[PDB]
């Protein structure tokens, strides 16, 4: 009894110096971005506003989230299957990511409205 004030964690894996630097890395929080940064990045990452986000590479824009396609599973000779992930961004910094079908292996806290 104790010594579980909450069960989801903040594992500062990249958080410290992530060092991502640009568009060379899949979207993923070791972002600290904003509202707006979200904004730029949709356009900076080659995605952009979507009706219904189901494609290899595009998504849907909300505002204190977006929604991400994960990176599917890829091969040189063949390509195909497609997941989801849910991509929040918090304050001045990215939120989460969570692949929905499992919304578990990364899973982070929801956005507070205002």
């Amino acid at each position: 009894m104790g010594s579980s004030h909450h069960h989801h964690h903040h594992s500062s894996g990249l958080v410290p110096r992530g060092s991502h630097m640009g568009r060379m890395v899949n979207l993923e929080p070791d972002m600290t971005i904003s509202k707006n940064e979200m904004v730029k990045l949709l356009e900076a990452t080659q995605y952009r506003q979507v009706s219904k986000m189901t494609r290899p590479g595009e998504f849907t824009v909300q505002a204190n989230s977006i929604e991400m396609i994960r990176r599917p599973f890829d091969f040189p000779d063949s390509k195909e299957g497609q997941v989801r992930a849910r991509l929040t961004f918090d304050g001045d910094h990215l939120a989460t990511i969570v692949n929905m079908e499992n919304n578990r292996q990364f899973g982070f806290f929801r956005l507070d409205p205002r």
